[PDB]
């Protein structure tokens, strides 16, 4: 029936930041973009983990204040959620539809443990309401 | 305790989050004090209110990072001088209480959730996403 795949964002369209890369910088990215939440690739294009505005901020309270000059001094690696699900490209539609309820999107990867893609909440919402209005 | 037969008769009131579950700030909130709730509640925006409990807007880590990105530093002095009105998206989705529920379930679709409110904007509560998938995987399965 439907796949994952069939519906998510493709990886050419994702916004994200590499392994190595400084909070500053990956809160620059998340800034510009407006993305609450982003992958961590590798130069590989291997999934290591998210990384979201949220992580950030709570990563720099200091003992009397929040300190952002911190921000260039602390990897992404060492902040980012790394216990994240995963879809394969082939799973039914379902199965990421079961994985959205408790995460705002799901990160999509090949055979190869391969980036693709992100199931997200609203492309789940539009062919359900499509589904629903019909 | 709906059957799926009753879904499309509900109204977004039946089944948003109720307001004294939902964090919110105050126009009048200087930027710090929002960004010290949207980060210890782990939030990505959150509701603005007046001190008569009408809905005025959203707040948003990056609305407030957008106001203090500055060219060589973060400019965190302005969290204490910026209010969030100063900050704050004011063309915002609304539903109102008794709204049927399909008219919350086409919002979500773009917004990660859509206010609610009463008469008046007298704010009441949100209609998120999860919710809308939460009850929907019910009525899916079965
Ligand atoms: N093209 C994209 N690249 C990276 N992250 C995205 C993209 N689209 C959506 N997201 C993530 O999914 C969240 C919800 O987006 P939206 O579906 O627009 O409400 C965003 O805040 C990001 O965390
Ligand atoms: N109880 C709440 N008070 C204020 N905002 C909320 C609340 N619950 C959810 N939200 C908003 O909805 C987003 C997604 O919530 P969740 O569905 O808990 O991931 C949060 O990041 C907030 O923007
Ligand atoms: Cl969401």
């Amino acid at each position: 029936e439907a796949t994952v795949g069939q519906f998510m964002i493709e990886a050419d369209k994702v916004a994200h930041v590499q392994v190595g890369n400084n909070l500053e910088h990956a809160l620059l990215v998340l800034t510009k973009t407006g993305y609450t939440a982003i992958p961590v690739l590798d130069p590989s294009y291997r999934l290591h983990g998210l990384i979201g505005t949220n992580m950030i901020m709570n990563s720099i309270f200091g003992l009397e204040r929040i300190e952002f000059e911190k921000l260039d001094q602390i990897t992404v690696e060492e902040v980012m959620l790394t216990d994240i699900p995963r879809l394969h490209i082939n799973d039914p539609i379902m199965k990421g539809f079961g994985m959205v309820i408790n995460n705002g999107f799901v990160c999509v990867e090949n055979d190869e443990q391969v980036f693709e893609g992100i199931f997200t909440r609203r492309v789940v919402l539009k062919e359900l309401n499509k589904h629903i209005r019909s």
